[PDB]
């Protein structure tokens, strides 16, 4: 599914990201839109064999399985494809537990790079919320 911005930034809300660990509504909006363009199925291998799932792009290094990743963890204790699901649940609920980690938001290096010390409360300017 390509959630259009203000539905996703509704979905976010809906699920308990607005002001989840300090991070805005918009943090996440943009966080998406640059790790995905908003696309639930996008996917994408990494250099170390470990594939980034979702609308933000979670990797099988750490937080799901997805059978071809060894030596890896699955901290948020699901199957990769979970994350690719029309349903945001899964990966709202993973990135829960990647934000509280002690890295927070700078887990997502599209985050660090294009969103972090940026004005992101534009990425839900005239959204219905
Ligand atoms: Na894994
Ligand atoms: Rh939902």
């Amino acid at each position: 599914k390509v959630f259009g911005r203000c539905e996703l930034a509704a979905a976010m809300k809906r699920h308990g990201l607005d002001n989840y660990r300090g991070y805005s509504l918009g943090n996440w909006v943009c966080a998406a839109k640059f790790e995905s363009n908003f696309n639930t199925q996008a996917t994408n291998r990494n250099t170390d064999g470990s594939t980034d799932y979702g609308i933000l792009q979670i990797n099988s290094r750490w937080w799901c399985n997805d059978g071809r990743t060894p030596g890896s963890r699955n901290l948020c204790n699901i199957p990769c494809s979970a994350l690719l699901s029309s349903d945001i649940t899964a990966s709202v609920n993973c990135a829960k537990k990647i934000v509280s980690d002690g890295n927070g938001m700078n887990a997502w290096v599209a985050w660090r790079n294009r969103c972090k010390g940026t004005d992101v409360q534009a990425w839900i300017r005239g959204c219905r919320l």
